[PDB]
């Protein structure tokens, strides 16, 4: 029953990575489009990327979540590793951020309950993430959210994933944690709303500055229940952010007024609001 490279017939790539690249790929008998991340051997080998790919194709495989990529297949030939990954034909969010320049409240608080929900599955496994950006939150046709990217994944019983989303405690006790996603969360609302990442910097170094000193500000115009919730993310202490274990979880997050009209139970069978 494994595929093949014969079985399909491959397209433009889709991305690219330091150890990976997607392509876009029609599987012949069946007419399906994936998105099959490719990776060759020696490279991995070299690199000492091993238990990196080998963890990420773990994590995949126990995903079972309409909000997250799904793994339906792998394979291999001589040189190369394939992951055969569900299409998210609308791509990144970062995407539509730029494109609208950012998001009304409607919108923001209807993919941001999306985020939540997919973090309260993920977190339930005991799974972290470590690095949620809107480059990995993707949309599919539907325009329901496909967070995709496992390779920096941990399962709980070293790393840093992309400057502007780091949280503290990783710049500090090199540590990570349920909440390290959670901050992450927290930089994404603000840059729905914003239509920027919360800190700025002309360099790696100086955007670590900026985070462990809690610097950045909120514009006027903020959605004043969002910004609330956001300074209830973005706190250095990672003991005390709203969703983490230490503060009881998901359900006094899911609770916050910024997401009263929200029904938390059916998310991807509502409509999503037209992105304007
Ligand atoms: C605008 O419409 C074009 C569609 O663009 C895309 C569709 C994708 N559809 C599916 C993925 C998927 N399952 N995994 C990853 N990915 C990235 C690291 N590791 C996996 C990536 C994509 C993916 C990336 C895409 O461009 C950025």
């Amino acid at each position: 029953r494994k595929k093949r490279p014969e079985d399909f017939k491959f397209g433009k790539i889709l991305g690219e990575g330091s150890f990976s690249t997607v392509v876009l790929a029609r599987e012949l008998a069946t007419s399906r489009e994936y998105a099959i991340k490719i990776l060759e051997k020696r490279h991995i080998i070299k690199e000492n990327k091993v238990p990196y790919v080998t963890r990420e194709r773990d994590v995949m495989s126990r995903l079972d979540h309409p909000f997250f990529v799904k793994l339906y297949f792998t394979f291999q030939d001589d040189e190369k590793l394939y992951f055969g990954l569900s299409y998210a034909k609308n791509g990144e969010l970062l995407k539509y951020i730029r494109k609208i320049g950012s998001f009304d409240e409607t919108c923001t608080r209807f993919y941001t309950a999306e985020i939540v929900s997919a973090l309260e599955y993920l977190h339930g496994k005991g799974i972290i993430h470590r690095d949620l950006k809107p480059e990995n939150i993707l949309l599919n046709e539907d325009m329901h959210i496909q967070i995709t990217d496992f390779g920096t994944a941990k399962v709980l019983s070293s790393f840093v994933g992309t400057a502007q989303y780091v949280s503290p405690e990783l710049l500090t006790e090199k540590s990570a944690c349920k909440s390290s996603d959670l901050w992450a969360l927290g930089c994404i609302i603000y840059q729905l709303v914003a239509g920027l990442p919360p800190f700025r910097a002309g360099n790696e170094y100086l955007i670590f500055q900026k985070i462990i000193k809690l610097e950045y500000d909120f514009p006027e115009k903020f959605f004043p229940k969002a910004r609330d919730l956001v300074e209830k993310l973005l706190v250095l202490d990672a003991t005390k952010r709203l969703g983490c274990e230490e503060m009881e979880g998901y359900g006094p997050l899911k609770a916050h007024p910024f997401f009263e009209s929200v029904t938390w139970e059916n998310l991807h069978q509502q409509t999503p609001p037209k992105l304007t």
